[PDB]
């Protein structure tokens, strides 16, 4: 697997991974729907620092997931991510290659010294997927965010670069 | 349920400067009007991404134009929207309208979280208003010569359906 | 007492009448609390003709209210009507002959067709003064706006042009 | 038989063969032009303006049967000059009255207009007489109004009202 | 005596004073307006427009009698429509004639235009008699054409041309 | 009783350049830094009617300037802001801080109609914490090395109240 | 043969008249050589009514020549003539009939008073051409424009309105 | 040798403003039509240095306002000018024009460097024409029906002189 | 006693007072200047660039002490250059420890900064010396690094880290 | 005789790139460096009507690119230019320069009607100013350490020739 | 053998794919980036700026073998850093040295520049004494001065006057 | 003596200083005349750095003359120097003092490699103050400008940087 900067022809892959989240879809914490306004909003924010997306190809360059970090702060040098797998490939164990190859990333190259992420309470599945790639739960959101129409709980967690880049020593 | 509910794109212009024959109003896109499909393309790159007016082209299986659902006077300070559906002519009278007034109000209830949906419909059409009593909607207003038909004034009804009312339903 | 268009000056006079009005004010459907707001959003929209607004005053040029036509619609020739009388001087009688000014202008230098106010279902007062102006309930508009965080109640009430112009021929 | 279509940047070039011999400068919302390249820079420039509007007269086969203008559109006063042009081809196929009153449609239940008026040189009575049958009256007889071939000429103004074209 | 002076940004105030009591919605180059501020900024935005030009006039003493309004200037028909609009005050006092004609004359002499024509309400058959006594003749009788009061009101149309006015 | 809440204004910008005295952090106008009231004026112009953050001037009857509150990051999608609160260093010790909490707390669920308001305090002030608490807010996260203060990074609670608790009080 | 207004197409017919014409060729009374001059020049000035040019062809539509007018006074209503013939096509006999065509638009379609063209004193054989046209010598300007670096007298002639309208009546 | 010229600033324009009093002619401003001060002074702010035209106000010892000295249509491809003097109607006939014309002469032909100055005058003004040859002008031309004076059109005579012969005088 | 304040428009006279006998061009933001009107325009022009920032030094009276510079702020690697001018009258005042402390604690504690680096003359060992008492250390010796009356001229760039001057 | 002169386009400036080759000395368009072809269009749409600088392509019968005359520093005021000219490699022992050097003059001198051109020639390349002196040219001045080349201040001859002494030949 | 050519609009692939796997982030004219798009839009953006310079490095047959880059150049100091990357096929090939003689060559001849630096990190001394053999001599280093994988990195500064390389 | 560099307040005496030279005034090579004209262009090049001028003043204020750089060309290190002195100021012996400053700034602040200055060859006592003070001249350019309509022949001399700060050692 490879992460490699998002380019416009990529665009068409975003605009089908929103296909049924039941969610409004946002870019640059812009609402679009359409692909049309994709594109315009791409064009906008096409050098804006505050996100950075990643597309995840495979050897024979086969569209498996997006990798997303925003709410990109460099002032506290924080970051939220949020990681996406294209439902055909999401039952082959990619998830934990690539939350690790975007922590070094954020790590390594953005240097920044903290990665967040908001989980909803009633996945907790995903909370031990995170919990087992480093992540510790530091919040307990009431009513955080919005979905079909009722607000969620959402819990917070993070992990700090220090222990990230340090583990194994 | 083969009915399906897709974010207008440019190339469904066509479809909606069609969809304006031979219905003896004035067309208004955004509140500004047109009749030519240039003036339509010139609107639509101009109101790309403003959002107080959302369209949805509706399809078959088949991928056939069925009709268009459009929300429009979409405030978000009192979270409200006025709903307007149009059937292509050919299957205007097969069923098709409550499936997708159910879906529009889905959409307007649990995506976009709005607390209330009103339509306005011509008092001399007393079918459509028994038809939209039957999906939810209650009469709240009785508007004497409210809009003009044809250089003539006419009285419409005022219909409304909350969102309490339809996510417990 | 003398209806006169709005002025800069004008200004101070409208910032003071949202002193405890317990609602956000607005300018050309924009909201603001400052004057210094106020002053920006009123160059914006000196020439808007969508809303126009009358400044009372008696013969000691003492400043006795406001008179506000929103939402002026020039292809239905409609809007709506309100009205606001400084605090000092509402116990006083001079309601019913600022509601007729203000309908006089609208229907013979406007020209307008139909005049319609909304009014608090809570406010039963308020709905026999315009009563006795010549107002007509046409519709109970429900949980049409929020006040104090809790959804209200409002009735529309209209006139129409030629009632008030043809009322005693 | 014969539509109506609002007009389409791919109608200028029908805009421009019908100016071909009129011996008369032609005007795009009221600005002047001559050549294809200025009409479609002053289309481009009016493709939103609301004072002019135009509409391209098609037959079944979609032949190009002539243009039915609405200029001065006055919104206050709810007013609107009315010209119609037919192709040479197609002037004496008896078209005029249908396309008159399909432009009076219009302009009584779409635009909403008031009054529609239109003008007509003093020297050819038989088109004040085709406007009369469709119900246009004579209002005034303005002298010396406009210039044609370097000579100024007089003009009839007829007007026809939507009060009487609307009967409920 | 009397004095036509162009109009100046001071005199708006002459301007927005002349509107109190007309019972119509004042216009400045066909955009309408009724506060001070609104007529202030139309003004900044049409200084250098050649479509309406507007004359103060003062007594000898320097006090403000009136306006002549000169508006819809045609540069290419070479025509206008005139106004003229006096004080209440010195409505009575017979300046009416004196500033038509010199009204005509800046049309005819300076701006060289070819015809001027005016309107004027069926129910004044008083200023009718005035206008053709200086030369003014209808060419008109136009229905409906204005609003006032909520009511469509006829009006007269009359003109006069350069070649009357002008004798060698 | 005394303490009455105004909307900024320009002339309270001297004040708000006067706070920032002693506090070792820098600040921020609409989340861009500044230092000189220069720099704070003109990102007042810049910023005159951005939505995203509000701020009151708290004065006593003898318009003593008492203090700031401000509503930051305020999003209308899910309805929340968060809450900073200011007290002028002669006056930060005279009980004011309930009243004001309180005021802001009207204003944000009864103007704004906000649904959640929370606010950020360092956990090495437990008597800050506790007196949020005694006002209304509950503690949901523990924000592990979220922000720098003085070159190094500081733990903060996040603690938040909900619009259906306080009007429900 | 005919006259055509000129269009973007025939840019290059006007670049090649400049061949050998051992002069500086203006554009709207701006100075250019280049082929990408000239068609950024029009560009410019595509609306401008200073000048007005016509292409003459024949029934083959051969490129016969250039009719102009420039100093379009629309104060005074005269305008400055000027005929350029292609060099094949200046042995055949059609500059009087350019001529009469020019004059007929001039004082029929564009409505000026005087029309004037101006002809070296060197060249004799134009000045008995235009005079056969019926214009008249009404200045012999002295050293008026600079050839090959040395100052020409020029003969500048006219034709008015009123004489070619009404010179058979 | 009292006389000075000077060249136009901003406080000289209500002088130009009075010099078109009861002059008969529509006044213009770098051949932009004005009548108003307002108009005239927004006008000088446009063409504050066009070098199309130069204008220069002429003074006497005491700095009492004598006349004006325009060069107009100058035109630095043939390298000539059209030159005009206006004379204030109290200092008309006390023998002030010979001296000004020599002072414009001598800059046009020693600081401007022109090859040419010309000048238009009444035919029916015998008398000008007359001194402007005495000042070493000769008549070039005597152009038919040029000018439009009081809504007929005037014959004017067109005078020159070259800078050779002011040169070597 | 002494303060130190963010630079306004007023200050910019000091500003300019500071430059009259420094034999070098003046530059804010990397752009030359020399008078007090280019200076102004250069400080609307750079008001919100965060690449440079400066502070005045007052002292308890509000006299002009002198200037605390941080140019060259580059946020991704965190560093800074240091520059103080005191004013001729007050340099013996022994002002200068005080002055460069108060610097890197608003470098290191409210910027956030990594590094701070300061160039010093070759010819100048008593700064040298100072800095190297205020913690500040060579890191290189720049040969004919910069221009000075014509001529090439090394200078030592010295540096101190957050990590030692922040002692937990 | 075979050899033409041709106003540079668009499609001329890969030849001009070209020449820049093996020159050892930075490339100006119009006083500004460039060194890529791209740097070198983008200037090129941007100086397209810039006059103070005027290139014309030289090309034999067969329209091979034989080279290029420049004319530089065209200075409208004081009527003279500097020029440049750069003969092709393949091209330079020909004999084609006398040639081009009097076309270069020829429209100096008779069409642009300049008074002076000059000319800068390395002092360590006597040939070529001696070719210039065999083509009408005088030193006018030795210019010591005038110019850079290669890091090296180096000696230049100025030269000129007058408009009055190529037209009097 | 080698050339250096001007960077063009067709070489941003080149330049992209050099990126590949380099572990820190890319920037053009200090403003980062990592997508083709994004830098295309910077190469639009800084297509005039003079503050870098870059050229192509090619063999006889037009193959791709490197990249020579000039950034921070300064045209008041007149001096420039020097950076060059020459891709994974063609390390091995002893191909730096021609190429930084190539850069200096332009950098003294053709900019005029009086001083050029280069930044090696303190693990790799084989460059070091590469540029050493081509001239460079170290004049610093530079503490914690940039940051990789994570951690802050020394630095050697070396230079090279245009005195030393241009010999009369 | 002091120079001081130029500042608004001084463009009353530049306007001073150019009443009786007989020659156009400019700005950055753009002609003037009035002051209202040299103000705007003052504020156009206020920050133009191919042009330097600094107002010499005594120890009392008076206004001395004036030192200009023009021409200032940084690729070639070059700049040509203008020094004008009131005439009130002409005959007490400045000159050299102010030539001197003027190149000392030249050389050690600017670090020019080369200054030259054009005097009139008609002028020789200026000839022979530049050279005193280490001016050479390297050119007698050919009628190089006009003055009074005649072309005259300039000498232009040069100091070089090393010569004049190495001169003493």
């Amino acid at each position: 697997l490879t992460l490699r900067a998002l380019e416009r022809g990529d665009l068409r892959f975003i605009h089908n991974l929103n296909n049924n989240r039941n969610i409004m879809s946002y870019w640059f914490e812009e609402p679009y729907e359409s692909f049309d306004e994709l594109e315009e909003l791409y064009n906008k924010h096409i050098h804006d620092n505050a996100e950075r997306r990643f597309v995840v190809e495979d050897a024979q360059k086969n569209l498996i997931g997006l990798v997303e970090l925003i709410e990109i702060n460099y002032i506290h040098r924080s970051a939220e991510f949020q990681i996406i797998i294209a439902p055909e490939h999401q039952g082959k164990g990619f998830a934990r290659t690539l939350i690790n190859r975007a922590l070094d990333y954020s790590f390594t190259i953005l240097n920044l010294h903290k990665i967040y992420l908001h989980v909803a309470v009633e996945n907790p599945k995903a909370v031990h997927l995170y919990e087992e790639c480093g992540f510790v739960e530091e919040g307990h959101l009431v009513e955080e965010r919005l979905f079909k129409g009722r607000y969620q709980d959402v819990k917070r967690m993070y992990i700090l670069q220090s222990k990230y880049l340090n583990r194994s020593e």
